[PDB]
């Protein structure tokens, strides 16, 4: 299926152990897709102040269109020292490893797989 209905759990920023998936774009969405496959992918909420306490390269999720079955549709967009690569809406949040950590809430996401 092109896309995967998934229920993120919202983690705060100060809970998360592995504050990033990885040291280069391509492996950061790599492995975000593999823990979004694998149901151990969180989500952090992006306020003032979040972005520095997580580690680049950032991996985003922004919705794809204006929702099936209460689920946003999403995709991932990587961000390195200030370029992006991918182009879509408004940012969900960053996506992080999950580690047992507990969330706030789930955000429902349909992702474009």
């Amino acid at each position: 299926k092109t896309h995967v209905q998934l229920s993120l759990p919202v983690l705060q920023v100060r809970d998360v152990l592995v504050r990033g998936f990885g040291d280069s774009v391509e492996e950061v969405l790599s492995e975000a897709r593999q823990h979004l496959k694998d149901g151990t992918c969180g989500l952090v909420e992006v306020e003032k102040g979040v972005l520095p306490q997580l580690e680049q390269p950032y991996v985003f999720i922004k919705r794809s269109d204006a929702a099936p079955h209460g689920h946003v549709m999403v995709e991932l967009v990587a961000e390195l020292e200030g370029i992006q690569y991918g182009r879509s809406g408004e940012t969900l949040g960053v996506l992080v490893p999950h580690v047992g950590e507990i969330p706030v809430a789930y955000r429902k996401v349909l992702l474009r797989k």
